[PDB]
């Protein structure tokens, strides 16, 4: 209303399918920073492998070296199944790498709307039934084709590069990256409205994003020292 931004609507409208009571709630920009910690950590991941010069790799002949490299990661669309649970770990050194940023800003100070974020003393909220709706972010569908316009655009990431006739080199890799997606505010909403409720709060704590991600990662470790 108060101003455009796909991006927050990504986070706040997926975040608001959720309990009507979140049908008209703008959190802080924390929920906002938790957006860009999916895209911060992906940004690395793809901007390692894309390279400037597979922005402009059609203009450079290159678009056959550190393309074939991208390709060659990421290049298979394989779903978890304990295939390697070694190396399952780079893969969450970049979700805690997003983790580490949201520790820094876990101390945002509200510069902008006011809701019971951390004070507990605020509502932003019409009103409506209270329980853990939990209804899934993967249920994020309703207007995620924006994260794609603004995600690839962005980067104007030519992948593969050298198609070879493939064409259908994209689509895969940007599908597996918003399935992530889907799963982090899955866990982190669930536990934003689990923690969250418990810490008499109904908004989005940072302590949600940290410790969610905190215990996720544990998990994946396959440790709980």
């Amino acid at each position: 209303l108060i101003s455009k931004i796909p991006f927050a609507r990504l986070v706040k409208e997926v975040t608001d399918e959720f309990t009507t009571k979140d049908q008209d709630l703008r959190w802080q920009s924390m929920a906002i920073m938790a957006l860009q910690e999916a895209s911060e950590a992906y940004l690395v991941g793809l901007l390692e492998h894309t390279n400037l010069l597979a922005l402009h790799a059609k203009r450079i002949t290159i678009m056959k070296k550190d393309m074939q490299l991208a390709r060659r990661i990421r290049g298979q669309f394989l779903v978890p199944r304990g295939s390697m649970e070694r190396h399952k770990l780079a893969d969450e050194n970049m979700r805690k790498v997003w983790s580490n940023i949201i520790s820094k800003y876990e101390s945002i100070e509200e510069q902008g709307d006011l809701v019971d974020l951390k004070t507990g003393e605020i509502v932003e909220d019409n009103g409506h039934i209270k329980t853990l709706t939990a209804n899934n972010s993967t249920k994020d569908k309703r207007t995620k084709y924006t994260s794609v316009l603004r995600d690839i655009i962005d980067i104007s990431d030519e992948e593969d590069g050298d198609k070879g006739g493939v064409k259908r080199i994209s689509g895969l890799i940007y599908e597996e990256v918003r399935a992530v997606l889907k799963s982090f505010l899955e866990s982190v909403i669930r536990d934003s409205v689990t923690y969250t409720e418990h810490a008499k709060r109904k908004t989005v704590t940072s302590l949600d994003v940290v410790y969610a991600l905190k215990r996720q990662g544990r998990t994946l470790y396959g440790f709980g020292g």
